[PDB]
């Protein structure tokens, strides 16, 4: 039963296994007097744990933190932001100060900088080229173009066929477009076929907000950006 944006207050955070040694974290912040939820990964590398993306905001991070420290009880040793937004890296400074080593690639980095946002600390290198892949002890980091943002990275877990969209990817719920402010609209499709063209294996689909599915939701993003497009 995946947590849902009701049964969770703005401050805490739930945890919901996928798969041998995979979590989603699962929170929710308050915009414009409405609530929504979001979505990171967190993956067992051995005896340790690979955290992608904050909890959005200081608060909620420190709250994920802790509840990673009830419900599972390994050390957060790194973590990936996904993309330069505040729900991603929101919470770095937070994540820094508890000793997690912070990872963006070089154009998140700028990005954030230019954005006023907190700016993890370690650049992720050979993801500057669109079908750009890297590892990262238990996943596979991949770019697959500018899609949501120039930047937005994608996150695969061999091990477990699961696939991380992040905020490329939008859950079945939502039929018409977010925050596209800094999106290539004009990219996001041929983006989402590259993924689809890597990773035809993923059984398990996670979008930056909302319900897990399965490569459906990569078909569903790529209508409503097309819908969003012919507006
Ligand atoms: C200060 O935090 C904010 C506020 C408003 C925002 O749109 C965001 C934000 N930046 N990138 C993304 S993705 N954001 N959240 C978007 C969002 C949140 C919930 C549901 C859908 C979406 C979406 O627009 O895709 C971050
Ligand atoms: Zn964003
Ligand atoms: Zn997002
Ligand atoms: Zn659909």
């Amino acid at each position: 039963e995946y947590p849902t944006v009701s049964e969770i207050p703005v401050g805490e955070v739930r945890l919901y296994q996928i798969a041998d040694g995979v979590w989603s974290h699962i929170a929710t912040q308050s915009f414009d007097g409405a609530v929504y939820p979001s979505n990171g990964l967190i993956v067992r590398d051995g005896d340790e744990l690979l955290l992608i993306d904050t909890a959005w905001g200081a608060k909620n991070t420190a709250a994920l933190l802790a509840e990673i420290e009830k419900q599972i009880g390994l050390p957060v040793t790194r973590a990936v932001s996904t993309h330069f937004h505040d729900d991603r890296v929101g919470g770095v400074d937070v994540l820094r100060a508890a000793g997690v080593a912070t990872y963006a690639s070089p154009s998140t980095r700028r990005l954030a900088e230019v954005e006023g946002n907190e700016i993890p600390t370690h650049s992720l290198e050979g993801l500057s080229s669109s079908g750009d892949a890297v590892r990262f002890g238990p996943v596979e980091l991949f770019y697959p173009g500018a899609a949501h943002s120039t930047d937005n990275l994608v996150v695969y877990v061999p091990s477990a066929s699961v696939l991380y969209g992040g905020c490329a990817i939008y859950e079945l719920s939502r039929t018409s477009a977010g925050n596209v402010a800094d999106a290539d609209l004009a990219e996001w499709p041929t983006s989402i076929e590259r993924i689809q063209q890597h990773y035809p294996e993923a059984q398990f689909v996670i979008p930056g907000h909302g319900l897990p599915g399965g490569l459906d939701l990569l078909k569903h993003t790529t209508n409503v950006v097309k819908a969003h497009t012919n507006r």
